[PDB]
């Protein structure tokens, strides 16, 4: 019998934008804890929360200044415990975000580290001499300018792949690794059911920090995942920590080449249980990460196929169409125009809940929430956008207008707009002023209107989730794409123990025909979206309306 997490449905909560209960315009623990019935009624088994630790919030939780206290905005340790207690009451599990590629520069380790060259915490981080009057090498940072930042106190530079205020932690130092393990135990001893490892692939640094080649320079993300001790560190963590608990582990394997993913998730390797990969969510993103490249369904399905293949027999994939780091699912993979939004958010739901892997639903997608209509660069909270302005506008590579028009479609802030609960002031997210503006379409896209309506996107999510739970083939069954070259109609089977299901999803806003594989016939129709009528028992083909989806037993 396969583990519980292979057949669970996860939901991702970005606490900052989920539910505010005290008017500061920032979501919090009490807010999440109040919405657990909503989550439970949806069908959700397990929730992954974004970072909830003490932080200066230069990168909204991903710069942690104390790994053993909760973030002051979210509430208190007691609130957190209540959150756990309430989830347990409902038979739900918590996965937390674990952010140990870097800490905050306000962490006490970094404060001590930077204080002098000879202190017990110097090697908890990377400090290095400049070269030829400048940085130690040509590493760029994700968040703009150099990955190296000079400290006048010592004259040395420290490494930061992320923002200046997120110094990278030095995993080559045994005492630092040991501290990380003791920290992971402090959370696991409290009964957390899962841990999601932020940028898990960049823990290992290249010895000698040589320069990146001009090639490696255009794809720095990948270069940062090539550290030679990476897998030895992941194995040690497992042996010293995960072996002693029963929590599931999942890595954000950002920037790694797809062929290396099995090293992280082959269960025989005793590293991680599940992979978040980014081949799909970035399949139409340019190497600079702010332009987009036109792709088709054929690219979409071929990427999924490849990613499926690498899980193999002993590895396991999560599956996701959206997260706090990417544009909104229906906007990016669907068609969010008002006449197609609901139909294509339904079709993407069918995709999400029939993939082989553990699906993760990002807060708000079950309502068909969309990208935000940003109007000026000042509308972005996102430090990644500030970084693009620094790297591309101030250098004369692009104008402010070219940045705006492109990052409007790609920016993480599209995912971070407050969750749309009802059509009251600010979608009922807060009674104060939201930290990031609510999307005006809230008057038409809100949980209250959606739950009341059997034909809504929400109701469709709920129904799909019930179907998935009832049908083991749809979680753990094999996956086979009927026709990978087809750019109109996505279609594939899921099979387990003699039972085979067929999923067919029209990606065109026009009617289309689908012909079943020779000798395959529709036995039953489990569900359809945007269909006027189910096929007949024995059908050898299908007619599809714009954006129609369906799951059929064959
Ligand atoms: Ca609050």
């Amino acid at each position: 019998g396969a583990p519980w997490w292979k057949s669970a449905v996860f939901y991702q909560v970005y606490p900052r934008s989920f539910k505010d209960t005290n008017g500061d315009g920032i979501g919090d623990f009490k807010g999440l804890t109040e919405k657990l019935d909503y989550l439970k009624g949806l069908g959700i088994d397990a929730i992954w929360i974004n970072p909830h630790y003490a932080s200066p919030n230069t990168d909204n939780g991903y710069d942690i200044s104390d790994y053993r206290e909760v973030m002051k905005e979210y509430g208190t340790m007691e609130d957190f415990d209540r959150l756990m207690a309430e989830l347990k009451k409902r038979g739900m599990r918590l996965m937390v975000d674990v952010v140990i590629n870097h800490s905050s520069d306000q962490h006490e380790w970094f404060k001590s580290s930077r204080a002098s060259k000879d202190n017990p915490y110097r090697d908890y981080y990377f400090w290095r001499d400049g070269k030829d009057g400048h940085e130690p090498n040509n590493y760029p940072s994700f968040f703009g300018g150099s990955a190296w930042e000079k400290d006048p106190v010592t004259g040395q530079y420290y490494l930061h792949y992320l923002g200046r205020q997120q110094p990278d932690l030095n995993w080559d130092t045994p005492k630092l690794r040991e501290e990380l393990y003791a920290m992971l135990r402090f959370w696991l001893d409290k009964g957390v059911s899962g841990m999601r490892f932020d940028t898990v692939a960049t823990y290992s640094k290249t010895p000698g920090f040589p320069d990146l080649t001009p090639e490696q320079m255009k794809n720095f993300a990948e270069a940062y995942t090539q550290g030679p001790n990476l897998h030895r560190y992941l194995q040690e963590m497992h042996e010293k920590v995960f072996d002693h608990y029963d929590a599931v582990t999942a890595g954000e394997i950002f920037g790694a080449p797809l062929n290396q993913v099995p090293l992280f998730i082959d269960s025989r390797r005793k590293e991680l249980d599940m992979a978040f990969t980014f081949d799909l969510i970035r399949y139409d993103r340019a190497l600079d990460r702010w332009h987009t490249i036109p792709r088709t369904l054929a690219d979409f399905r071929q990427t999924i196929d490849k990613v499926d293949a690498i899980a193999g027999e002993y590895g396991w994939n999560t599956f996701f169409l959206g997260n706090h780091d990417n544009p909104r699912a229906v906007s990016h993979f669907g068609d969010d125009r008002p006449q197609w939004r609901e139909a294509s958010a339904k079709a993407l739901a069918t995709v999400t809940l029939t993939q082989r892997g553990t699906p993760f639903i990002f807060q708000g997608d079950e309502l068909g929430m969309t990208n935000y209509p940003f109007k000026t660069l000042q509308d972005f909270d996102d430090i990644e956008v500030k970084g693009f302005f620094q790297d591309y506008v101030e250098t004369g590579k692009a104008t402010a207008e070219e940045l705006l028009t492109n990052v409007a479609l790609t920016s993480r802030d599209n995912a971070r707009t407050p969750f749309q609960w009802d059509d009251s002031a600010n979608a009922g997210f807060t009674t104060g002023k939201p930290w990031l503006k609510v999307n005006p379409n809230y008057t038409e896209i809100n949980a209250a209107r959606e739950i009341g309506d059997p034909k809504s996107v929400y109701s469709f999510y709920r129904n799909l989730i019930s179907i998935r739970h009832e049908t083991p083939a749809l979680s753990t069954g094999s996956y086979r794409d009927i026709d990978p070259s087809n750019a109109d109609v996505y279609a594939y089977t899921r099979s387990q123990d003699g039972e085979t299901y067929l999923v067919v999803v029209n990606f065109k806003a026009e009617p289309r025909s689908f012909t079943l594989p020779d000798g395959m016939h529709i036995a039953e129709t489990l569900i359809e979206s945007s269909s006027p009528a189910a096929p007949a028992a024995g059908a050898a083909s299908l007619e599809l309306q714009p954006w129609q989806s369906g799951i059929y037993k064959v």
